[PDB]
């Protein structure tokens, strides 16, 4: 477990409320406000989930081995409804719970480059108190290609070797704005931003 | 990486054909012939997939912690078509890829004879059928039902603390369904005929 996490004393899960003015809070706030400056942040919590981290880091090490000196990890956003927050906090991102996207590049979990995308009410649905929720997520995008509706895994790199797959897919490889991942533990929910109009 | 695996020559995936009449082949054959003695075994292969094993073992260590003094693993069978074999060997089981009456997960049989049905181990254009012997983290389980995308919660007061798998009958299970990647490791592939 990372050394700057708070001591969980044998607990395996904790949400840690960050302080404004700390670099950790400010970097996330800046990343969000880059495209969402009309919204206001209520709080930013660091998600410390030991099991999700372990499984994710194993996948990352594997992808770092398999890929040739790639930057396999991107820090992306994911807007979701209040009802999904307890599940994501404990269990991460489950493709089986994902709705069809308005522009589908495949049946998987969607992550945005820009917070403005995840800030749409269709993703970060405002709760009964008007709070919207967006995760900041370490995502193993790896080597990617343009996706296609109806993918249930990323496509093969080579049609003559159907089992050797891209790591994720995107809407546009030149200018990616979303990534879709198709496997468990390919995304670690790192921060939860609660925010309002 | 398990002692009985044989040397991989720095590869991370290989399928190793077992030698008939030695301990390991005998053990796996016996599990199969317990209910499928009328079939003909052509070969048994050990699946040495380092990445899948790693991810599985992590999940097992986590399950052993979460459940605290439980026997969380069962050895089960999974019949599939020949066209799915390269995928399973390399990537394991994927719920996103038959009936799903106990939930939308991957199905494993207690008895080889259930996986031996042509509807599961579809005979290929040569008559060959394929069945895996699978280490499955069944953990604590409950009865399944149609439409589940994860197992039920153990108590709907804590909706995120879930059963590990579901079954058709908790008292005398004949199948188990798991809903997460890396909860099952395909350990052997049996190629056989009717
Ligand atoms: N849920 C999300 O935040 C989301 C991100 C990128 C998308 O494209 C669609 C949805
Ligand atoms: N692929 C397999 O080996 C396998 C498939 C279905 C399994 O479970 C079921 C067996 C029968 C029924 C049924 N409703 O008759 C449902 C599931 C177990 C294993």
């Amino acid at each position: 477990l990372p050394e700057h996490w708070t001591d969980m004393n044998h607990q395996l899960f904790c949400m840690v409320q960050l302080e404004p003015g700390q670099s950790e809070y400010n970097t996330i706030k800046d990343k969000f406000t880059r495209t969402c400056s009309s919204y206001a942040i209520e709080k930013i919590e660091r998600i410390q989930n030991a099991f999700l981290w372990q499984s994710y880091q194993v996948k990352k090490r594997q992808m770092d081995i398999k890929n040739d000196h790639k930057n396999n990890e991107r820090l992306l956003f994911h807007g979701t409804d209040a009802d999904s927050v307890p599940y994501v906090n404990q269990h991460g991102f489950n493709r089986s719970c994902a709705g069809k996207n308005a522009v589908s590049y495949g049946k998987g979990t969607y992550f945005a480059v820009d917070a403005s995308l995840s800030a749409k009410d269709t993703y970060s649905k405002p709760d009964s108190n008007g709070r919207k929720h967006m995760y900041v997520v370490r995502v193993l995008t790896g080597v990617f290609t343009k996706g296609r509706a109806g993918l249930v895994t990323p496509p093969p790199k080579n049609p003559h070797n159907p089992t050797d797959l891209f790591d994720s897919v995107t809407n546009n490889t030149r200018s990616p704005k979303l990534f879709v991942v198709f496997f468990d533990n390919q995304a670690y929910p790192e921060y939860l931003i609660t925010f309002t109009a």
